[PDB]
C-alpha cells in the first residue's frame, strides 16, 4: 500500500483531484511497485488509504495495470466500489445491515454484490474493529464468507495494540496510549485496536 | 403462461429434449401469443411449467423474443436460471438457506443474485406455499425484496383452495379433496393450497 493518507483534509479528496499534488502522489506509488514488484508474497497493490476519490487515483491505477499487469490493483477511497480499484474493499461493511451515508454509502456486503453491474470480488480491506473487548459478530462475517463465492473474506482490525511504554516514579513500567505525553489534541485509546497487546500477547479475541 | 407441463416425465425434459414433441409445443407456445399479445395487462410470456429444460424451450423463447421483443420471457424448469428465461424465477427459494440439490440446486434468492456472471432480475414464480394453516416467514421475504433491488417480488402459490362440494345423506355440502371421488392414486389435501377458500372466503393468512 503506498504512503498516501489524507484523511485529515475537507473534504477527503481535496489533494488527491488537484493537479498540483499528482507529481508528490505518483512518486510515492510508482516508488513502491519499482522497489517491491518481484516479491511473490506481494499479491495486490493500494493507492493509499483514506484519501476520497480524485482524478489523481484513477491516474495512478492505470500506471500500475499498465506497469504490472500481474496483480490487481484496489483503492477503498469514496466509497468502495469507484473506477480506481479491482476490488470492492469497504471497511466496516456489515453482513446483513446498510448503512447509507450520502455520498459513501457502506452497503451490506451482501447486497453490495447484487447491485446492477457490480460483478468485482468483495474483500473487506477493514473489518471487525478489535478495539479492546471486541469482535461480536465474527463468526456472521465468516459464515458469510463461505456461503458467498464472491464474498473472498477480508483484512481485521488490526494485529497489535500501538500502545507505548512509560514509567512510573518507581520505574515500573505502564502502557500508555493518546494523551499520555502530553500530546494535544489527541485521540486517548483509539491507537490500541489489536488482536495482541504490544508486546505480542493475545487477547481473547485471537 | 403455454400449457405445457410434464412434471411426469423420468426425467423432467424427457419430451421437451426430443425434437418429436416440438411441433406439439410450438402450437401451445405460439399460439397463445397470436391470441394474447394485443392485452396491455400481459407483461411477461412464460414457456410452461415444471417440464425441466430441453431443447424445445430454448428454440420457443427464441421464436417469442423474435415474433414479439416488447415483453420478456421466463421460463422456471430445469433450475430457474437456463437460457430460456429472461428473469431468474425460481420456486421455494428461501431467503437466507440454500438448497443444494444435485442438478437443480435451490440457492438463497440473495446468493442467487451474486453468483458470478449472473445479471439478471430476481422474480419467484412460486414462493410462500400458502397450503392450510402457513405463510409463516411471510416477512422475510418482503424484508429482501424491499432491500435488494434486483429482487422484484415474486407469485405465492396460491390464489384459491382447489376443493370441489360433495354433499352428505342429508344434502349437507361439504368441501372435497383428493380421494374424495373414488379416483386413486391420489394426493389428497395438496390439491387445496389457497389464501381463500373454494368460496372465496378469505384464510388468516391473506
Ligand atoms: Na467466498
Ligand atoms: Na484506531
Ligand atoms: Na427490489
Ligand atoms: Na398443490
Amino acid at each position: 500500500e503506498a504512503n498516501i493518507e489524507t484523511h485529515g483534509m475537507v473534504p477527503m479528496n481535496r489533494l488527491t483531484d488537484d493537479p498540483r499534488w499528482l507529481p508528490a502522489m505518483s512518486e510515492r506509488v510508482t516508488r513502491m511497485v519499482q522497489r517491491d514488484r518481484n516479491h511473490p508474497s506481494v499479491i495486490i497493490w493500494s493507492l493509499g488509504n483514506e484519501s476520497g476519490h480524485g482524478a489523481n487515483h484513477d491516474a495512478l491505477y492505470r500506471w500500475i495495470k499498465s506497469v504490472d499487469p500481474s496483480r490487481p490493483v484496489q483503492y477503498e477511497g469514496g466509497g468502495a466500489d469507484t473506477t480506481a480499484t479491482d476490488i470492492i474493499c469497504p471497511m466496516y461493511a456489515r453482513v446483513d445491515e446498510d448503512q447509507p451515508f450520502p455520498a459513501v454509502p457502506k452497503w451490506s456486503i451482501k447486497k453490495w454484490l447484487s447491485l446492477p453491474g457490480e460483478t468485482r470480488p468483495l474483500i473487506l480491506c477493514e473489518y471487525a474493529h478489535a478495539m479492546g473487548n471486541s469482535l461480536g459478530g465474527f463468526a456472521k462475517y465468516w459464515q458469510a464468507f463461505r456461503q458467498y463465492p464472491r464474498l473472498q473474506g477480508g483484512f481485521v482490525w488490526d494485529w497489535v495494540d500501538q500502545s507505548l511504554i512509560k514509567y512510573d516514579e518507581n520505574g515500573n513500567p505502564w502502557s500508555a496510549y493518546g494523551g499520555d505525553f502530553g500530546d494535544t489534541p489527541n485521540d486517548r485509546q483509539f491507537c490500541m485496536n489489536g488482536l495482541v497487546f504490544a508486546d505480542r500477547t493475545p487477547h481473547p479475541a485471537l
